[PDB]
């Protein structure tokens, strides 16, 4: 099993002025890209969305939404502060068989419109990596895709491994 290596932290930017409140909210996952995302063509991959939720203690409360086989399958995930605001810890790590590492960095959003996420973790000693460009909205700019695209790219992605959910009314609305 052979996986493109990890991008050095060093070249994933951190949103200036994070706001964990105006982050909140249902979010489309418009663009994915990662070392085990696969541009498959046979069952293109369809758009699914995370909601964030802020708890009391500051502590988010991400639940997704996709639909599999004629159903909606949630997954729910507690993200934790991290060193800086707008990096994420996972909570009760431990209580995911094989994963010794997780992060989550918001490279940049407009709380509104867009944001673009990078997520990296260590599941079975295999380290992964993959961005998301999320969208308020099931769909967005040329611009805002080409500027996913680039920067997938500067992390070591190839075109191959970058995807586009295509957009769907169920179970994300
Ligand atoms: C974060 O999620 C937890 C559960 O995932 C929510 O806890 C719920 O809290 C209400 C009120 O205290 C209870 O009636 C529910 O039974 C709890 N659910 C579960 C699964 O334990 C919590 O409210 C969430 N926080 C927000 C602001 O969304």
């Amino acid at each position: 099993s052979d996986l493109i290596p990890a991008p050095p932290l060093s070249k994933v930017p951190l949103q200036q002025n994070f706001q964990d409140n105006q982050f909140q909210g249902k979010w489309y996952v418009v663009g994915l890209a990662g070392n085990a995302i696969l541009r498959e063509d046979k069952d293109p991959q369809k758009m699914y969305a995370t909601i964030y939720e802020l708890k009391e203690d500051k502590s988010y409360n991400v639940t997704s939404v996709l639909f599999r086989k004629k159903k909606c399958d949630y997954w729910i995930r507690t993200f934790v502060p991290g060193c800086q605001p707008g990096e994420f810890t996972l909570g009760n790590i431990k209580s995911y068989p094989g994963l010794t590492s997780y992060l989550v960095r918001v490279v940049s959003t407009n709380y509104n419109q867009h944001a673009m996420v990078f997520f990296k973790k260590v599941s079975q000693n295999r380290e992964y990596f993959k961005i998301t460009l999320y969208g308020r909205t099931k769909e967005l700019t040329s611009e805002l895709k080409e500027n996913f695209i680039r920067f997938s790219k500067s992390l070591g992605l190839p075109e191959n491994h970058i995807v586009f959910p295509v957009p769907i009314d169920q179970c994300i609305d």
